[PDB]
């Protein structure tokens, strides 16, 4: 099996309370699909879409991840930033 690509498309910026639009536009999987992503925001929170809207209470760099796991059950993690200002 070959492991997905997750796409996570960081750098994120955004202001506190704003809704921060996530993509995983671009992860795929060579030998079969995708399945499930999982979002980590770095603030506590998570998310099973596939485009999360998520906002931040509070100015911050978070780091976020984000789990894609493929039609075998294997996964791969990649990781950004969201820079949430004032
Ligand atoms: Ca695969």
């Amino acid at each position: 099996n070959s492991l997905p690509y997750g796409k996570i498309n960081g750098t994120y910026k955004g202001t506190e309370k704003e809704k921060i639009k996530f993509s995983s536009e671009g992860s795929f999987d060579p030998d079969g699909k995708i399945v499930s992503y999982e979002w980590d925001f770095g603030d506590g929170n998570k998310s099973n879409e596939e485009n999360p809207e998520h906002s931040y209470d509070k100015v911050g760099t978070y780091t976020v991840k984000l789990k894609v796991t493929d039609d075998k059950g294997e996964s791969s993690v990649s990781t950004t930033t969201a820079e949430i200002k004032d």
